[PDB]
């Protein structure tokens, strides 16, 4: 549904990426065939940050996009519901209290799970980001300027969307958190 729409910004950003690159390579094949050499130096210094801290967004973006694929997966199972968690950790007091022990466990495993993979992408983000200034002071005319400032708000409006869709998984989960145990006081209440 939404995620049609960030993995088409990831690909539109990737393009837009691999097409600076571009630019800034050949770039600096011209310029190594004072306001010049102040912009050569501007280049270059671009140039090391799209292959530097640019990359390692990109990559981090890219991590995200896996993992919102194969999460995907487990929120569409066994943690889409507590019946079907209950029934998972059936296959891998009572016998049926300790399931929604082992349900109530995995829950907060996953909720672990996510919260370390946001905070690793948040880090590296914050890491990265200040890579992109470069590309700013290496534009030689306000129209590439405007160009590379609209490829930098497009970065930030895909971090933006993917840190929604982590927090969105942790929500789903404290909301399968109420729904397990409001499930299993019903289930007491019947035993
Ligand atoms: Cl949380």
């Amino acid at each position: 549904g939404a995620m049609e729409d960030i993995t088409s910004g990831l690909k539109q950003l990737d393009s837009t990426y691999q097409e600076t690159n571009q630019q800034v390579l050949k770039n600096l094949d011209e310029i190594f065939s004072e306001m010049g050499e102040e912009d050569a130096l501007n280049i270059a210094t671009a140039a090391i940050a799209l292959r530097g801290d640019l990359a390692l967004l990109k990559a981090n973006f890219e991590a995200n996009e896996l993992f919102f694929i194969s999460e995907d997966v487990i929120f569409k199972t066994y943690m889409s519901s507590p019946e079907l968690l209950l029934t998972y950790m059936k296959i891998n007091s009572d016998k049926v209290l300790v399931l929604y022990c082992e349900g109530k466990l995995k829950i907060e495993a996953t909720a672990q799970n996510i919260r370390e993979r946001l905070e690793t992408s948040l880090k590296a983000y914050q890491s990265n980001i200040g890579g992109t200034a470069s590309l700013i002071t290496a534009s030689q005319t306000l129209v590439e300027s405007l160009k590379n400032k609209n490829f930098i708000k497009g970065i930030r409006k895909l971090m933006l969307a993917h840190n929604k869709v982590f927090l969105n998984y942790l929500e789903e989960l404290d909301a399968l958190e109420r729904s397990l145990e409001q499930s299993k006081r019903q289930y007491l209440q019947e035993r």
